[PDB]
């Protein structure tokens, strides 16, 4: 039997743009259950993340006044975000086409799935939801270096699309914005949204001897596969957000062509030139 997935179920009776896929955030659709689920997830992460999340992330939560007790009003959040870095969040139905996603980031709009996981899915949801997209991704947009990195990433979509290289950019996004670590004098910390919204990947990625922690390298990352349904086997570590922005400086086109005829590293592989931490 095939049943409708959660994205389909949540969006019944709603619409979105055929070209850019946004909709007004549907506040009427959040039930008391949703606000309680949000509050529980927020509480859970706020207990776990001190000393694990990077300090910029924690400060972003407070500066943006992300509600602890209810799903946030995107419009209210935007007032603070816009004044900080000129970015805004836009509501989308769920996963959107790549070219639309890049056009959004290139224009300083960050797409956020509007709906929330059901209470029985508190521990984990496969598809992004509003807790992962808002709590996980948005606080760092207050940081001008990180915000400029996302904008530069977005701007690179047109070239990647023209060259059949969108999956190579997707690897960069996955291993930085979703699953990145940052080294600090206080020790390793987390900036990746997929880790920051997780029940326990925050514990594994810093505490476990199992995953590889490898120094950031652009070419290596764009040649590295990832899986979506397990903890990461490798995490890439930056020294500063400036390193990410600076990595977007060169022309990616010759990098894409050289990678196009390479075999990619598996998610668990250690490459010969890896700086292993
Ligand atoms: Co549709
Ligand atoms: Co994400």
């Amino acid at each position: 039997f095939v049943v409708p997935d959660i994205t389909t179920r949540k969006n019944v009776g709603l619409s979105h743009d055929a070209n850019d896929f946004t909709l007004p955030q549907p506040l009427d659709r959040y039930s008391a259950e949703d606000h309680a689920t949000w509050a529980t997830l927020y509480q859970r992460q706020c207990k776990l993340l001190p000393g694990r999340a990077c300090d910029e992330f924690m400060e972003g939560l407070e500066r943006l006044e992300v509600d602890a007790d209810r799903v946030p009003d995107f419009n209210k959040l935007n007032q603070k975000l816009m004044a900080a870095t000129g970015w805004k969040i836009v509501a989308v139905p769920g996963l959107i086409p790549d070219d639309v996603f890049f056009e959004h980031l290139a224009n300083r709009r960050f797409p956020v799935t509007w709906w929330l996981r059901e209470p029985h899915q508190l521990d984990y949801l496969q598809e992004p939801d509003v807790f992962h997209d808002l709590f996980g991704h948005v606080p760092l947009l207050i940081n001008p270096v990180f915000a400029d990195y996302l904008e530069a990433y977005g701007k690179g979509g047109v070239k990647a699309k023209a060259l059949g290289a969108l999956p190579m950019l997707a690897r960069l996004y996955w291993y930085t914005v979703e699953f990145g670590l940052i080294n600090t004098p206080a020790g390793m910390r987390i900036y990746g949204a997929g880790i920051l919204s997780s029940k326990s990947e925050s514990i594994y990625c810093l505490d476990s001897a199992s995953p590889n922690r490898v120094g950031f390298d652009l070419m290596r990352i764009m040649n590295t596969r990832y899986r979506i349904d397990t903890f990461q086997k490798t995490y890439f570590v930056i020294d500063s957000f400036k390193q990410l922005f600076d990595a977007t400086a060169p022309d990616f086109a010759p990098l894409y062509l050289q990678l196009a005829d390479a075999q990619p590293w598996g998610a668990g592989d250690v490459a010969p030139d890896d700086l292993v931490l």
